[PDB]
């Protein structure tokens, strides 16, 4: 297969039309879904000619560890209904390119069977701030334990979002809205993150900030980045690309912490405006899924690769030998 | 049913093509009809992370009368054509859910029997400035005894619009541009509005203003409040969508008389945007009839409980505990 | 028929495929024909509530001479294409509506059959400055003589435009590119206008300036009006529309002179949006000849009367009882 | 055929979709593809009326040559897979018309036997700097030798772009991407310019800048025009439409140097606006090729007399006798 697109659409053949739109969903009437690509396509590149790039280097780090490109896994549940393997077979497609994964919380997999699958992998764990707290400091310490290198705390769901899609047909794996409400605790506030500064000394990155007043917060309370995220589109519906806020964040956090990106990342170009708009690092979600869906593991390697080399081209087309040469002026909006 | 578009849809179904047709139309072209919905896809939301959002609650109040919700139920003519109960359906859905209700002129019940169907039920009434004086005042007069709360004013009907469907299949029930100039004086000034201010000590919102400057006048002249509505873009077609002048009126009015908005009004977010820009509530048109078309009152009820629901996640979402919360930089043009 | 577009749809059935693409096109592309309709959408209205409307007075005056209603028929060439009786239908038809007809260079009808037709109907001749300057001489005084109350010079034609049906298919009565290269005059400059005002005392009006330049030197050079024009978007493909650059040009001529509009009226409320923006009346060139089509004089009449009561109603809804109550406020554009 | 359009769909039937798709297409999702055709469009023109037009001369110069009009042959790759002849069709061709042809790298003829075919007609020579800089340089002194007249040098392609189409089916001609890996040195600097600019006194143009900066520094080096392309967007996706960039490198080479454009020139208007936003000459590309596929030697002659002529006609309505008197005033912005 040539390029993600290709894969979502051979996704869709072999999951079950109730599996499919549970990962392709965006909340409400999907105005954001669509957003999330289409606003990468209103940022254009302005690429400089005649400087070295023979030897285009991609890798970077993310929060002080190494990774071999600025493209990792973000936190998407439930994996094992793409695929047999689910978690285990991203992770170690992760090891194999020397790229980190973000463990999702209602993972497939236990944390502990993802450490082993992928021992050298760079491994995140994302959580929520549970409603018993126990749960959410059980997690933490198990993260710690199993040589997890980062916390990143979703903030943007104190409820789960409507996804039209998910109500039409009715949906469980041993509706989802209701063991959200059970679980996670709509009450938090900065308090609670002060709390949880406290629990670890782990870097924790804020997942789900779209204001430049947020940012600045999460900056005050200790934080260690920002993951500007918009839940893939699936919470509230109507909020802004999340390319289109990156500007605002990155501004707002005056080079204090590091600003990640997630939503819409599809191509290498993707990669590159974002990192141009200042982000150190992207996330790509349901691409990962789709990979998973079609070939398990060399799936995942392959969506990795693809997005891994596209990234590259486009790096040496814009003339960047390396990351550190990206900068604000290649792009411009329209 | 999920959402409210699914509503005009089995409308479509279960009502004769001359008389959803009616419901549905706008002016000529129908470029405001089509605005009136597109706009508010064009105000973006900028959610808050981290506020205590457990306790979501929606109650507001309309000029001095406490309601459930910011969402009532905006003047529709002629009811019954869409189910037989018609307007006291429409009025014991108000009353369960706690919300107020105008009461259209033309309407296919008598103001008496309106009354006695929801007796609890907050109640305003609709009204034109007749050529016949009297008709006008006898009015005034029932609403005063009948227990009505206000009186909303519609200024922006000298003549009727010109409706293309309207038109194309001839309309009637025991065409509609004659009987409006037979009873509809299109000769009143703000002068005839000064009559109406001392013919009554109720609240008296002015309908359909769309300028700033005749905000201020209506200010000036003693009246209670703006509805901000260009009339189901059945009017004058090529205005603005009703959720593009709200913010030039709301800054018009300088916090002296509340301001409301109808028109376009679909989604939970719709709401939550039109009180961000500063309305305090907004009035729902079509989707009233949509709900009536298919369950008569428990239709209605229906389509008020998934805009409310739908209205408290959004509210959750952005961060907004109470109405008292809601801000202007919750939303940003593109 | 109710409206204008349902006339062009009867012509193209009434008309032979050859003919009726000759009415309809625009130049090359056709970016241009699209636009004129277009931009009028993105002019938005914003009319004034509660001013006495009850007798709505449409009357105005154009170059000194009183009509019925701001809007006039343009020239259209070789109205006998479309119905057997052409320009003496169309000025019979402006004769009963007191409106007036500009005849057009290569009319199927001569100046004097014109005048006799419709004595009484206000009459303006269109014309070029022709390579053989006593054909040009010739129709001038024929027009002084017949009584005709105004010359149209029409300047955006030194050759004519490409419109690419035209050519796909030939065309002729008893192509049509050569014709005009054989008489009309591709070298003439404002030194050809100078002698064209010395030879009349009749009012002048150039007919299809685009430029502010331009109409600043119209008026230095003694003529008496702009007719804002892109020749039906015939001509120069990728010109504005012309209700765009109508706000450029009424203020490059400072109240010195008349503006008239036409490209792109369909509508009642097209008319009331150029007449904001300061044009004094509007032309309507193809709706004329599909009205022709339908129904020769009858169908222009109903055109007109159509067009007549759509702006009437406009103006009705704008607050405006007259033409000089409308002013630059009432739009805005998007 | 009447337009360049016309061309394309006809080149379509006659050739495999192999060859076809070669041709037509641009990088990965064709965005820029697309755009250089629209931003044309947007470019809207402010015609001039009643000047001279009499005697319309498109005659100018290209780097101190005379031309017939500011409309060249662009440099496209292998043009025997379109017609048997080729680039002797090509070159004959512009021989006949009295325009310049720029014979492109790997092309399926010599440039000896081009300089033959066409020995007065205005022969320019694109060309990369190689790995092996004898290539380069025995390039250079055969363009010397056979009467070429400038260096076109390729700026743009360290690497080549990902087009999407000819991977899905292979490729090839006695994939693509490898042989310009082993050939095209991704290394080069503006060092290497230095030596190009030292190895030959014949004019050099960059050819490939689409920013100021870079713009700024080609005439730092000493080099004799820029280029403005994006490779008919085969290269980077997502970069502007070369018309939208035209204007900043325009004004960022102070007139020390000639700039010219290619990339979505189809129609004459489009020649005009560029020409007005300060290019000296525009380079086609695709039209060419469509030419080629059709009649070969002839049908590359019509496609330019085609453009020829409509150039004339844009011109002329736009009131310029010659192209010295097009400025930037005949175009703005939409
Ligand atoms: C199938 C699905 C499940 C997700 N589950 C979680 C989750 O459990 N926790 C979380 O913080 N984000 C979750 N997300 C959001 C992702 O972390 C990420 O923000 C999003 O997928 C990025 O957008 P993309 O899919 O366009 O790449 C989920 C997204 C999807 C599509
Ligand atoms: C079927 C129909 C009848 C209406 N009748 C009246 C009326 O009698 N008086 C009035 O002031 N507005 C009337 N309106 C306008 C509504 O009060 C309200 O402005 C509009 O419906 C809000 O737009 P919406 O339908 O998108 O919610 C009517 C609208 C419709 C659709
Ligand atoms: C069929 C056709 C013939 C025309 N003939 C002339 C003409 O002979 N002289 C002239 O000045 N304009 C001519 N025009 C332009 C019209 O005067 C007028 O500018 C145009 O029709 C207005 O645009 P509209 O058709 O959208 O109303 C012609 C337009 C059309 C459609
Ligand atoms: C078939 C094809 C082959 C091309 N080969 C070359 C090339 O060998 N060297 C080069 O500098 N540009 C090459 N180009 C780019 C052209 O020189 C020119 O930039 C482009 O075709 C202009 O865009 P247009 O096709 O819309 O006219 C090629 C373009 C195409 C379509
Ligand atoms: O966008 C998404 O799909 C999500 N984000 N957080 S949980 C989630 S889906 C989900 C999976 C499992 C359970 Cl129990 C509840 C919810
Ligand atoms: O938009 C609308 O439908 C309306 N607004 N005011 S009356 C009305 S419809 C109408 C109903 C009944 C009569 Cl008699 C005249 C007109
Ligand atoms: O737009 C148009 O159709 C026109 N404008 N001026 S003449 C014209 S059409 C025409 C009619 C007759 C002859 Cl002989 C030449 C040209
Ligand atoms: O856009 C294009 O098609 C191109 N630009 N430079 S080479 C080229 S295509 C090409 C032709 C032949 C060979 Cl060997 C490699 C590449």
């Amino acid at each position: 297969l040539i390029c993600i697109n290709d894969y979502e659409q051979h996704a869709k053949s072999v999951l079950p039309k109730s599996i499919y739109d549970y990962y392709r969903s965006g909340a409400n009437d999907e105005e954001t879904l669509a957003d999330n690509i289409a606003a990468f396509s209103r940022w254009k590149l302005y690429p400089r000619m005649l400087r070295n790039v023979a030897e285009t280097d991609l890798s970077t780090s993310v929060l002080g560890q190494r990774v071999s490109m600025p493209i990792c896994v973000g936190a998407t549940a439930m994996q094992r209904m793409a695929h047999v393997d689910g978690e285990l077979a991203t992770v170690r497609a992760c090891q194999s390119l020397g790229t980190g994964m973000m463990l999702s919380s209602w993972a497939t997999s236990s944390i502990e069977e993802v450490a082993e699958a992928g021992p050298e992998a760079l491994r995140w764990l994302q959580l929520y701030i549970y409603k018993d707290r126990e749960v959410t400091k059980k997690l933490v310490r198990q993260a710690e334990k199993m040589g997890y290198k980062a916390i990143f705390v979703t903030v943007d769901t104190p409820y789960l979002g409507n996804r039209l899609d998910d109500v039409r047909n009715r949906f469980k794996l041993p509706g989802l809205a209701a063991y959200v409400a059970k679980a996670i605790d709509p009450s938090i506030s900065w308090e609670d993150i002060k709390w949880l500064r406290r629990l670890t000394s782990l870097p924790i990155v804020a997942k789900g900030i779209l204001r430049g007043d947020d940012a600045r917060e999460a900056v005050k309370h200790g934080l260690n980045g920002i993951l500007v995220s918009n839940h893939g589109a699936r919470q509230l519906d109507g909020v802004p690309a999340t390319i289109d806020v990156l500007p605002e964040i990155v501004e707002a956090v005056e080079g204090k912490v590091e600003v990640f990106l997630d939503g819409g990342v599809r191509k290498g170009t993707d990669v590159l405006k974002a990192l141009a708009l200042g982000a150190k690092a992207v996330f790509v979600g349901r691409p990962i899924v789709w990979g998973l869906a079609f070939q398990g593991e060399k799936g995942v390697q392959d969506v990795l690769e693809i997005l891994k080399e596209e990234f590259r081209l486009a790096m040496a087309l814009s003339g960047c030998q390396n990351v550190k040469v990206i900068d604000k002026t290649l792009v411009r909006k329209n």
